């Protein structure tokens, strides 16, 4: 299931593969939210195909309608929004992504990343190519935990090899365009943590 404007339609594996062809890279943003973050990445890189995934279609209507417009009016040819959850395991997305991100997750998705939930993270890893770079950026309250051997080993069992943990600040988050990220950036001082590496 993908969005075309405000309408949900089906995109097949063959149709997807065809679109991917005009691009050298594929990036997946899981729990993409309002689509503004992915919109900004896409407008800045026309040789990557961006796939934003979120179970809430309603919050994607604005940007989904925007990417459908003609290029002169803000349309884009390198973005698709898939309506699905981290639990969903859509077969079409298996072994497709050069990179995968989970940015500022909340609700169930946050706990899956933080706990972590090994099975769910495995579903996310299954969407990545052998190469695959990953990036999880989290915050809760407003580094030692993510650097721990236990967390490292649990991610490794899910297919994620941590190469770096970095503590980031509000200023860093100000770069993102989602309304959620802006709230996080503009509010109280908060610690943000990026756990990145390869699949
Ligand atoms: N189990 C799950 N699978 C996929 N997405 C989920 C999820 N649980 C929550 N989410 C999504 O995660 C989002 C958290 S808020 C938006 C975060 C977004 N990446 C941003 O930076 O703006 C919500 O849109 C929510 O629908």
């Amino acid at each position: 299931l993908i969005l075309k404007g405000t309408k949900t339609v089906d995109l097949s594996k063959d149709e997807l593969t065809e679109i991917i062809g005009q691009f050298d890279r594929v990036h997946i943003d899981m729990g993409t939210g309002d689509g503004r973050n992915i919109y900004k990445l896409a407008i800045n890189d026309q040789n990557t195909f961006y796939i934003g995934i979120d179970p809430v279609k309603e919050n994607l209507f604005d940007i989904s309608k925007k990417i459908i417009k003609k290029p002169s009016k803000g349309g884009l040819s390198n973005v698709v929004f898939v309506i699905a959850a981290a639990e969903s395991m859509p077969f079409e997305l298996k072994n497709i992504a050069d990179s995968i991100s989970i940015l500022f997750p909340w609700g169930t998705l946050l706990e899956y990343v933080i706990k972590p939930n090994r099975d769910i993270l495995s579903n996310v890893a299954d969407m990545a190519k052998k190469e695959a770079h990953f990036e999880f950026v989290t915050t809760y309250s407003d580094k030692a935990y993510f650097l721990s051997e236990q967390y490292k080993a649990e991610l490794s069992n899910s297919g994620f090899r941590i190469d770096d943990v970095k503590e980031l600040d509000n200023e860093y988050v100000k770069q993102f365009n989602s309304m959620w990220a802006k709230r996080l950036a503009f509010g109280r001082k908060r610690s943000f943590f990026r756990v990145s590496g390869h699949v």
